[PDB]
Parts: structure tokens; sequence; C-alpha cells
């Protein structure tokens, strides 16, 4: 199924404004919730570095990557929840009419 | 936005399950729900075809191409709701405990 994968986009968006994480973290919460393969996640965090919607640093000792919502993500992601609810609800008015 | 195409497959699955219907009457039931790009649903119905969840007929007098649920169509469309709505159950127990 493919709508599954716009979807990593708003999980970790969502994570990330909630907290600073690194990668495999960030792959184990995202877990709790869909079942995502374990790698599916990193396309989607590069992608969201280079349209600026996240930043990264590191942190050693074992140095750690870990991203952070720029101001651009924090709209961005405010947007991508408001599409996903009444996109969600109007496939939702077709599938019970019908 | 990415997960408004997988969900073309889904909604287009469920109209021809109620009906026959051919392409621009499917592009007008789907504008109802959700904003398609005209002309979004047609490599969609070509690879419910190839992939043989549908087929196709045709209708003259202007001749007209008709699409058909097939066996194959109505198990996969049953499935895809089943994971459409687990799905979304998943993403909203995201979006409200964070």
């Amino acid at each position: 199924p493919q709508f599954k994968k716009g979807v990593l986009e708003l999980c970790c968006l969502f994570l990330i404004q909630k907290k600073d994480c690194y990668g495999y973290e960030l792959a184990n919460q995202v877990s709790k919730y869909i079942e995502v393969a374990e790698g599916a996640i990193y396309p989607v965090l590069r992608r969201l570095v280079k349209e600026e919607y996240c930043s990264t640093y590191l942190v050693e000792s074992p140095s750690r990557k870990y991203y952070q919502l720029t101001v651009k993500g924090e709209i961005y992601l405010n947007e991508l929840i408001s599409e996903w609810n009444n996109f969600t609800d109007s496939v939702a008015k077709l599938l019970t009419e019908g």
C-alpha cells in the first residue's frame, strides 16, 4: 500500500516536533503506531533536511545525529496535519455513502 | 501530498464496485469527495486493469469504455478497506498522543 509512504513524513515531523530525536529512536517510536520497514524513515528524513523542514546536529560519546524541526518545518507540519484530517474526512464520506 | 495517490486506487475500486462506470464519469464522482487532478485516475485505472483487479468493455452510440470489478478486485478492495481503517486508526493514535 502506497498511502503509507506520505504518512511517514507526517509521523516523523510530528514526533520530531515533540522532541529532538536521533534516527533509530525515531524508527522505534513510529513502530509503536505503524509497521515501518526498518530503514524506510531515512529517505524521509533526508528529504525533510534537504527541504529545510528539519536541521540536524551531532552529539558524541558513538556520535549521534539528532533531528530538529525548523520554523519552516513547523508551518509545514501544521498544514500537513490539517491536510490529513480533511483528507481522511473526505475519504470516509466516500466509504460510507456507497 | 503523496498519501493522496494510493487513495485514488481505493476510491476508484469502491465506486466501480457500486456501478460499472466509464472514465470521465468516475473522475466526476471522485471529485465530489477529493480534489483529483483531471487525468490522475487513468494511470490508476490502467494499473487495476493490468493487475486484473478490473476488466473493461466498450459500449457504442461515441464508443465508451466501462470498468468492472473482477473477483480478484473484490477481494483486493475488501483488504484495502480494512488496511485503510486500521491504518488511519493507527495514525490518529499517534496524532493525539503527543
